[PDB]
């Protein structure tokens, strides 16, 4: 599976240009926390990840009664387990047509505020097939304004 | 992936007659979830999933296993799916149930027509469905 | 999907030789020793096994049998307990050689006793295809694979 990722700021672009934990073969792509943020105790926070993405896979014939955009998954990283933060929707399902910012809905199970920091890695993108992932940085996902493409401001 | 769905009452049939990687499932009856609880919420349907046969390593159409995901909008409630993602094995013929944890210190009211969970294929392929009398 | 499983003790080998729970999409994994989980805690519970998953090679877009990634799911029956899988679903990458661990949140205000033979989690293929398994002594020639020259 190949991800095309639009970074929503120069700061975010710099993070993904120097991605330090992605290796050839990996089934998950770590995503960064992109801004220091305080998560309220016993709360759900919709944490913006500063990127938009599409996933590309080979077309397949499927029962329903070359390369195509496909749905993909947002998993917690195993290392989230040492924190009090949990993914509210368990596993995120990003449909093939979504052009919005990728968000992690994080439950803070602690009675204390939780500080997340730029460069923390709490979630990862994954293919439905679990196949190795590649990615590249692009300026737009498609021609639409939500896709960050097309004419004008 | 194609689902054949048995609705377990005419009220439920009505909901699915008047109903993409996930197929939203409805809460089919108003219900109060106790504070700090797990409730097995019955969804009033049985279902089998059909996909093309594949050669797999071990040791035309087949019924296959499928998944029960939370909807992303569950996040806006205090309810969480207890078993994370439900696995419905190919052999299952029972009613589909969502095990919902109410993390609130107060009771939570779910209503008929609420959509908290969805059925998903292992491949994330588009889903179709039809209503049947029998699996 | 076919799993090659290394059991890390004879006690664990005894369990998997006599499985009893296993065309199924999930392979149940055992709790392998009695353990007490503290209240309001996350415990990294060691499952006493290492495992590689094998599938037929498939062509994938990226810019005969192979090692493949696989998943650690809670069992549906975990729902009746106060235990929850901290990371939702575990992702085990192709060829991973460490002991498989279940990170379990005890959401109770009471300590929770897990017991040898309890089944709380299961291994699952990304395709949901039936699973087979066999017991092996090593995954590869490396010490982390439990193989190769000893001492
Ligand atoms: O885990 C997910 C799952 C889906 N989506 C995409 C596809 C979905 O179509 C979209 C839903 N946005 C919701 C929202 C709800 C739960 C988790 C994330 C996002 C939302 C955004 C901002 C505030 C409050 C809720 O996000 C996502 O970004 N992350
Ligand atoms: O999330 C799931 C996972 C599996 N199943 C199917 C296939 C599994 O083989 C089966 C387990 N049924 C149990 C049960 C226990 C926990 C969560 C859901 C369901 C049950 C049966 C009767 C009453 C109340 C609960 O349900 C399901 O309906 N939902
Ligand atoms: O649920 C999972 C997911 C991945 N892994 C494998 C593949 C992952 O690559 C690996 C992550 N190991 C971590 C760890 C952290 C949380 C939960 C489990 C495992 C670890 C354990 C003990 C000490 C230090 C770290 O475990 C696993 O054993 N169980």
């Amino acid at each position: 599976m190949h991800l095309k990722i639009v970074c929503l700021s120069d700061e975010v672009r710099e993070m993904y240009k120097n991605h330090k934990t992605h290796h050839e073969g990996d089934s998950g792509l770590d995503l960064f926390i992109v801004k220091d943020e305080v998560l309220k105790p016993k709360s759900t926070t919709f944490v913006k990840l500063g990127i938009k993405a599409i996933a590309l896979q080979y077309k397949s014939n499927y029962y329903y009664k070359n390369i195509v955009n496909t749905s993909f998954l947002l998993f917690p990283r195993s290392s989230i387990s040492k924190t009090p933060l949990r993914l509210a929707n368990s596993i995120g399902l990003i449909d093939a047509g979504y052009r919005g910012e990728i968000i992690a809905a994080l439950d803070n199970t602690s009675d204390q505020e939780y500080h997340i920091k730029k460069n923390d890695k709490l979630v990862q993108l994954v293919s439905f097939t679990g196949e190795p992932l590649s990615f590249e940085l692009v300026e737009e996902l498609d021609e639409t304004s939500r896709g960050e493409g097309g004419f004008g401001s």
